[PDB]
């Protein structure tokens, strides 16, 4: 099942100080962090990027497998959003321009509204 304190953040590559990837289904990967801990791992999303369609569905399935309960990102389309809701994952949007560390910190500080629908 999804664990609320496992926060996935779309990422352009590994590391807490890299920027959040504005894209979801075709992100390079996800930095997944335990809010307490803070232990982190990098989950590669290369498989989703090779697909002609259904990348956000595949990415949502990658996240459900990691047990993530929150996803922080820039943009997410309709089918990806539905797949995330289906998996029980809360979505934070519009986080491009932040580092991964900063997005998790803004989320924890209550500064990230959970999204009600896709924004693209």
């Amino acid at each position: 099942a999804s664990h609320m304190q496992r926060i996935a953040v779309t990422a352009e590559g590994p590391g807490l100080d890299g920027l959040v990837d504005p894209r979801f289904g075709r992100a390079a990967g996800f930095v997944v962090v335990d809010a307490a801990t803070m232990a982190a791992e990098y989950v590669d999303n290369g498989a989703s990027q090779t697909l002609s369609h259904g990348a956000g569905i595949n990415a949502a399935q990658v996240l459900a497998k990691s047990g993530a309960g929150v996803l922080l990102t820039g943009y997410v389309g309709p089918k990806a959003f539905q797949a995330l809701q289906a998996a029980g994952i809360k979505v934070g949007q519009d986080l491009e321009g932040l580092t991964v560390r900063q997005a998790v910190q803004r989320f924890l500080d209550g500064q990230v509204p959970m999204a009600a629908g896709p924004n693209k």
